[PDB]
């Protein structure tokens, strides 16, 4: 891919974060805390899962950003509708307004319903996410493997403004404390 030149500066939106998350001062890193982070509840916060949105909203154009996933056992990445459900239980699917991939239990899968197996030869330490709003495309690239394609969602029904989406995952094992980090352009 040659998508890096639609690079956008993504920052995290504190107000949308699950109350156990810790967002860095520069709003470029997020990790799971070992407790509630002493914030008030609000209607934006994801209640059930360790999720947070980017501050940026997109309704047109081409956008590209990169995320560091080094040393993590579990995470979800992609984009979602601004109008996604925040409270209670839900699945990550295009029907629910999410275009995502994840790592879980040593397998990589795309967030279709049902989920789709990914074939990645080089486990990624950094993921590139490309959105073409007009084309209806969300694509994922393996930065560790020369930018190789991971997965493409096409004919997407965005149905409104889009936000960058992140899930740092639980840390029941003690092996998933590492942060997600937005990488420099
Ligand atoms: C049972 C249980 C409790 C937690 C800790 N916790 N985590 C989040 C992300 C949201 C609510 C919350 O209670 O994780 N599993």
């Amino acid at each position: 891919h040659h998508h890096h030149h639609h690079m956008v500066h993504i920052t995290l939106d504190r107000n949308t974060a699950n109350s156990w998350l810790i967002i860095s001062k520069d709003r470029r890193q997020v990790r799971m805390g070992d407790t509630h982070q002493n914030v008030s509840d609000n209607k934006e916060r994801f209640s059930n899962y360790p999720m947070v949105l980017g501050a940026q909203r997109f309704s047109s154009g081409k956008m590209y950003w990169e995320v560091d996933v080094t040393q993590k056992e579990a995470w979800d990445l992609g984009v979602c509708r601004d109008s996604v459900q925040r409270k209670g239980q839900f699945s990550l699917s295009p029907e629910n307004g999410f275009w995502t991939i994840w790592l879980w239990q040593d397998s990589y899968e795309a967030g279709t319903s049902p989920q789709t197996t990914l074939h990645i030869q080089v486990p990624p330490c950094q993921i590139g996410i490309f959105v073409d709003y007009e084309a209806g495309v969300v694509s994922f690239y393996n930065i560790t493997d020369h930018g190789s394609l991971i997965y493409t969602f096409s004919e997407c029904v965005f149905a409104g403004p889009l936000r960058p989406f992140f899930n740092v995952g639980f840390n029941y094992s003690g092996g998933n404390a590492a942060p997600l980090k937005l990488c420099p352009l």
